[PDB]
């Protein structure tokens, strides 16, 4: 029941441009942003959160430090047909257009290469 | 209960996915063995896929391997959690620590980084 429970924290080194991303495109609204950090919330669900973070940041162990890849966001929705309408018309990278699998979905990415699945249950 | 989610992309599907079955409270929702849908059975609404990264269903150009990511949990004792992960051999990058609320760092065989925090 707390909203903030699970999330993902994603690596990148244009942290303000990739939550400006999310925020325009995906529904997110900011709940903490420095230039390091940002942590974004779905404004319609408060338990939909994604953090960004610089990924070499002395505060992520040495180790980890890095930038993403390899990574899938899954949001389902109830229309992905008019979602794609929407985000192929921003100009947004269409990585897999619209098909029926149960699901009906479409793929699209973020500036750093995230992509972005768009699904609806069939 | 599977409105959001990451989807982890991995060279070995079936060892990461054993992974989280066997330290983090995950079972399969549902599998195939190039593509394993992990969800708590503590808590349904927490959902992890893991995908063989070199499938021929991802885009070209998005064919990977996981890197640059975080999973955040918060739990209720992460001392205890630190004490079992420990215990069972799992890399510490972070030890126990309090900050400026109480977490620890460890990581999943792919470097997937996993913050293990109680709230304030």
């Amino acid at each position: 029941m707390r909203s903030t429970s699970y999330y993902p924290v994603i690596m990148t080194s244009d942290v303000a441009a990739t939550a400006a991303f999310y925020c325009q495109h995906f529904g997110f609204r900011p709940l903490f942003e420095a230039d390091w950090y940002v942590h974004l919330q779905s404004a319609e669900d408060p338990a939909v959160n994604l953090a960004i973070l610089d990924g070499q940041h002395s505060t992520i162990p040495a180790a980890g430090r890095g930038q993403v890849s390899g990574l899938i966001l899954n949001f389902e929705v109830d229309d992905p047909d008019r979602e794609y309408a929407r985000l192929q018309q921003a100009g947004l990278p269409i990585l897999l257009t619209l098909r029926d699998e149960g699901q009906r979905h479409f793929i699209t990415a973020d500036p750093n290469g995230v992509l972005i699945d768009i699904i609806k249950p069939i």
